[PDB]
């Protein structure tokens, strides 16, 4: 259910991925077309939006400020539609037909746009009702800021005043930290409202914690690259964050045997350097039915193996999960493959005063990104399959329905774990899967402004370790507690030629300290950067600085060295990124 909205989120942010930063006219004008469609066709998404969170939560919006909602919405509707089509008469039009008179009629309609955001704005965060409205809030949030950079664009060309455009400017800044802030704040709230003792409790607060992630957190991640100011360039970025499917069960009531919250929140993967899903080992056991005929065998445990980031070879295999094979082991293999679908079956087996079911079936559909060729790898139980009652797509649906599946996938495979149930009565498997937005290859655009984030590292040093992100940065940080080096990360340069380049690094910090960038083991880079925060203090927007390197530098090498000076005994540096701008 709610796959629509699910769908919807995920299209958005697929779409913003090709407009962010500094983007050109066409297709600026492109995506408000489709954002229009999507996000502000009716008030039928804005009401499903608000049904969704309901959903979740299990708690309803008063009536009255629903309808408050909903009514500032469709007036926000021709505010936007009113702006768009205007500016794609602008963009359209050229040069010549630009007089003072057309230049009032754009300045006044986005001017109105703006202003009605501002008012309105309130109205999705009423008290009591704040986490309920949250993906409202967030899409509407969204829209304002996006609306909002256009101005720095477009600014001298409508003929606005420099005060004008700078007033923007200042409220785009305050409005990024506020909006960022509260959909954080809001999010853990009701995350921590979920947190039971149950299993049943655990799927509740994974689903809402998978879906908030999607419509919400994946958004709030971008909101910093509609800064075109700062990024003057079209940007290359990826959001590393995981999320964890559904468990796949057979029936619908447990009855008391789920695994305990616990027992799973406390075994799933914890912070870590980003990998990719190399190789599952199936473990089969056999079922028995009561009266023999009804008998099935089913996936008892697994064992999974991951290739590191590139730049490092050897694999990481896991500890065994849930139960020892009793029949014989399968293995699937998916060196180069992009896993982009997951469909399962599953059996059950009524016995007197007992049921058993499990999963016997699994279907992988797969992509060949370098042979350009998709196929399908599948788990056979080999006795008794069912039918299937768990599809991925339902979770993680495509960025777009306009390509085909191998093209339009959002999501890939990266983890397999499984979890047993109470008196062990069977087997839970839970998939984790990454966003397709992830480049393997780490590539340096020679055209763009190229985001690094730092868990793509393949190894860390001097003590630090991947940490948990603060909600708003796409995925986990590195933590540096040590003076020394702290990560090396392959880079993959795009051009054969010389072009030089500036870092810039997005991080945080209890002192003044100093990084320097090292190719190869060679330094080249070192310079001084200001504390961003006390000890002890929890991570906010205002928390993290972006700050440039002086010097220019060539990438002649791959292997990219950050360390860390200047922390003295209780100090502590967050990185996120690093980016790198072509210059000339």
């Amino acid at each position: 259910t709610t796959k629509d909205v699910i769908q919807k989120g995920i299209s958005v942010v697929g779409d913003l991925l090709g407009v962010v930063g500094f983007p050109f006219g066409g297709a600026l004008v492109s995506f408000y077309t489709n954002f229009l469609n999507t996000i502000w066709p009716s008030e039928d998404p804005w009401k499903a939006f608000m049904e969704q969170v309901e959903a979740l939560m299990d708690q309803k919006i008063a009536d009255y400020a629903k309808n408050k909602a909903l009514a500032e919405l469709q007036g926000l509707q021709n505010n936007v539609e009113d702006y768009v089509s205007a500016l794609s008469s602008w963009q359209k039009n050229p040069v010549s037909s630009r007089n003072p008179h057309s230049q009032g009629r754009i300045r006044e309609l986005f001017s109105q746009a703006e202003s009605h955001f501002r008012n309105s704005m309130p109205s999705f965060a009423i008290s009591g009702y704040e986490v309920l409205f949250l993906t409202t809030y967030a899409q509407a949030a969204n829209t304002h800021l996006f609306l909002l950079k256009d101005a720095q664009i477009y600014g001298e060309e409508w003929g606005y005043e420099k005060e004008d455009i700078a007033e923007f400017y200042k409220r785009q800044l305050k409005l990024t930290q506020e909006y960022t802030d509260h959909c954080v704040k809001w999010y853990n709230v009701g995350l921590d409202k979920l947190r039971g003792s149950s299993y049943e409790s655990w799927v509740n607060f994974n689903r809402y914690r998978r879906e908030m992630t999607l419509t919400v957190l994946d958004l709030i991640a971008l909101f910093p690259l509609y800064d075109v100011r700062l990024y003057p360039k079209e940007v290359k970025t990826e959001l590393t964050r995981d999320v964890l499917t559904d468990p796949i069960v057979g029936v619908n009531n447990l009855r008391g045997y789920g695994t305990t919250f616990s027992n799973i929140e406390n075994y799933i993967r914890k912070p870590h350097l980003f990998d990719y899903l190399h190789r599952i080992q199936f473990h089969t056991r056999f079922q028995p039915g009561y009266y023999g005929n009804d008998s099935f065998n089913y996936w008892s445990g697994n064992y999974v193996s991951t290739r590191p980031s590139i730049g490092s070879n050897d694999i990481i295999t896991s500890p065994f999960y849930g139960n020892k094979s009793s029949e014989p082991v399968q293995n699937l293999e998916f060196n180069g493959e992009k896993v982009y679908r997951a469909v399962a079956n599953t059996n059950l087996a009524v016995w007197p005063s007992a049921v058993y079911s499990g999963v016997t079936k699994v279907e992988f559909s797969q992509y060949n990104d370098q042979t350009d060729e998709a196929s399908t790898q599948t788990y056979d139980s080999k006795r008794n399959v069912g039918a299937v009652s768990w599809d991925s797509i339902d979770q993680l649906p495509p960025e777009t329905t306009d390509e085909p599946l191998e093209k339009g996938y959002s999501h890939q495979l990266n983890y397999v774990m499984c979890f047993l149930m109470q008196g062990s009565r069977g087997t839970i498997p839970v998939l984790t899967w990454t966003h397709k937005s992830v480049d393997f290859f780490n590539m340096i655009d020679s055209k763009k402004i190229t985001q690094l984030p730092l868990v793509k590292a393949y190894k860390l040093q001097s003590g630090a370790s991947v940490v948990a992100g603060p909600r708003f940065t796409g995925g986990d940080i590195i933590q540096c507690t040590e003076n020394g080096s702290a990560a090396t990360i392959y880079v993959t340069p795009d051009v054969s030629y010389s072009q030089k380049y500036r870092a810039r690094i997005h991080y945080a910090s209890t002192s003044q300290i100093t990084f320097t960038l090292s190719l190869d083991g060679a330094p080249f880079n070192q310079y001084y950067f200001d504390k961003t925060i006390n000890k002890g203090d929890t991570l906010t927007y205002n928390s993290f600085n972006l700050a440039s390197f002086s010097t220019p530098f060539e990438l002649s090498g791959n292997n990219l060295q950050i360390g860390v000076t200047g922390l003295s005994a209780g100090d502590k540096v967050y990185i996120d990124k690093i980016e790198f701008i072509p210059v000339n």
